[PDB]
């Protein structure tokens, strides 16, 4: 996260923290707990990634430096990446994980809903995106989970800003004109969370950008309710 300040504890419960241990364990991606065995993530995540054996996830997480070799996570049971996928440019970027044990909800895990059915046509004005990802293009994983608010530009808008791409229905996008606050390197998979009517709705999961918090370039989000009857196909 560019421009981003801390979270605190229980603020993003939803918020997972995904890694690998294989050649070594650090954060690999963002997620958000959907549902008691399902986090839903970017599909950009797995490249390379051998088998689902290699993945923790962890909840309740603040700073990465809490978790220790007695930190209690979640094993990975299934990886379903959506039959299109590429890559993340061209869209498609979803994947559920299917976890290994059920998450008990607490203050610090929680899940967050889908947008509604019959809120297809709401207009967004309270969106945050959250991640321990990079300051800037050359920079480090973060210890304490950041936050920025974004505000949410047209799909028409975010196409003039990317011409080499095709910008589709299934896509969301969100920046300020002038830059500065932004989703970045290791944001990715994580959520682009919306508060409608004091509820929480999974607007968007972080998936690309030209640069990070760069002028007129916006971040470019898996637009989740266009994925609502895939997601459902697929935990059911
Ligand atoms: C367009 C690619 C050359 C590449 N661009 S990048 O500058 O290296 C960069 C990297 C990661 C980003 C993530 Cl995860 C989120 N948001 C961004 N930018 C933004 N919100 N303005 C990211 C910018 C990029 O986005 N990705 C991410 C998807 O897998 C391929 C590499």
């Amino acid at each position: 996260i560019v421009g981003g300040t801390a979270s605190v504890r229980g603020e993003w419960p939803w918020q997972v923290t995904l890694h690998t241990t294989s050649p070594t364990q650090r954060h690999l991606c963002g997620g958000s707990i959907i549902g008691n065995q399902w986090i839903l993530t970017a599909a950009h995540c797995f490249y390379g990634v051998e088998s689902p054996k290699i993945l923790r996830v962890y909840s309740g997480i603040l700073n990465q430096s809490e978790i220790k070799e007695d930190t209690s996570f979640f094993g990975v049971q299934e990886i379903i990446i959506h039959d299109q996928y590429k890559m993340a440019e061209s869209g498609y970027d979803i994947a559920l994980l299917k976890l290994e044990t059920t998450v008990n909800y607490t203050d610090s895990q929680r899940p967050i809903s889908l947008p509604s059915k019959g809120d297809r046509n709401v207009i967004y004005t309270d969106c945050w995106v959250t991640g321990w990802g990079y300051r800037k293009l050359r920079d480090k994983i973060q210890n304490t989970l950041q936050k920025a608010k974004i505000p949410l530009v047209t799909n028409e808008e975010c196409q003039k800003r990317y011409r080499g791409h095709k910008i589709t229905h299934k896509m969301i996008c969100a920046g300020y004109r002038e830059g500065g606050k932004d989703a970045c390197k290791g944001d990715s998979g994580g959520p682009l969370s919306c508060k409608h009517n004091e509820v929480w709705h999974l607007v968007g999961i972080t998936s690309w950008g030209e640069g990070c918090a760069q002028r007129e370039r916006p971040g470019v989000y898996t637009n989740v309710v266009e994925y609502v009857d895939w997601i459902l196909e697929k935990t059911q």
